[PDB]
């Protein structure tokens, strides 16, 4: 079929340009790269999961790199949180079970995506979130043996304490502690701390369990209660997902199914 590789680059998602196909009018994203991004191309080659943006493949043109991955026209989970009032509990409950599983596939295949935050949770047509943006993304399991971490990665609202104060620390707890602050992030419209370091008030006060205060006070005590076992200090101690997948409010029901159309006698 002639034509059928031409993509028209018809605008600036964030660089990350939406492309059309002339012949299909299918859409991708495209993100360009004018020379970490070789290990972003091998880690992407290796993902396949509804949850995940897909790697369609790549092309080197000199010094640039063009990464064709998945469009997701809803956007970023960010521009769903309300600031200081977040989202209703039920669609937050379904990005984070959506989140979840996409963080158990990375962790199954033995990837840490070491920087979660709504940012990078993006949305397609039907609303399903996916895990975006693996620049920052390594191997922290090959060939059956764990490798510990000590790269200071990330973004320093979303990062687990051990990270600041540990030169070396696993990479799961890392994922499930962003994971959390996210669900706060969902719940609250609100960020509870700028680093979880002892010299934060607020991580102090958490700590201290002021859930008096804000974000807490807006939480209602079920899923605050999953994020009592999630914000935990000690990232030996802190809940791992197989136990977030048993919590009593991330099995509670709350969502009703996508509207389906319906008529009446
Ligand atoms: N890396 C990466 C990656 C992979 N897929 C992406 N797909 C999109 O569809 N991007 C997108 C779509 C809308 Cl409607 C709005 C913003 C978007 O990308 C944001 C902008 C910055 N990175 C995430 C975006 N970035």
């Amino acid at each position: 079929v002639p034509f059928v590789e031409d993509w028209d680059l018809v605008q600036t998602l964030g660089e990350v340009q939406l492309a059309v196909n002339r012949v299909t009018e299918e859409a991708v994203a495209v993100k360009i790269v004018d020379m970490n991004i070789k290990k972003e191309i091998c880690i992407n080659k290796m993902l396949n999961h509804e949850n995940v943006v897909k790697f369609y493949g790549h092309r080197r043109e000199g010094n640039i790199q063009y990464l064709f991955l998945e469009y997701c026209s809803g956007g970023e989970l960010f521009d769903r949180i309300e600031p200081d009032i977040g989202m209703p509990e039920p669609d937050a409950q379904r990005f984070f079970h959506q989140l979840m599983a996409g963080v158990v596939y990375l962790h199954g295949i033995g990837i840490t995506h070491r920087d979660i935050k709504p940012e990078n949770l993006l949305l397609d047509e039907r609303d399903n979130l996916k895990i975006s943006d693996f620049g920052l993304a390594t191997v922290f399991r090959y060939n059956n043996r764990e490798r510990l971490l000590n790269k200071m990665c990330g973004t320093l609202p979303y990062v687990a304490p051990e990270l600041l104060k540990r030169r070396e620390f696993h990479a799961e707890p890392v994922d499930v502690w962003s994971c959390g602050i996210v669900l706060t992030a969902m719940l609250a419209g609100e960020l509870p701390w700028d680093q979880p370091s002892d010299s934060c008030q607020e991580y102090s006060d958490w700590k201290e369990k002021k859930t008096y205060l804000n974000p807490w006070k807006k939480i209602d005590s079920a899923p605050l209660a999953l994020l009592h076992k999630i914000l935990v200090e000690n990232p030996s101690a802190r809940i791992t997902i197989p136990d977030i997948k048993k919590d009593r409010w991330y099995n509670k029901p709350l969502k009703k199914g996508a509207k389906r159309p319906r008529v009446t006698s």
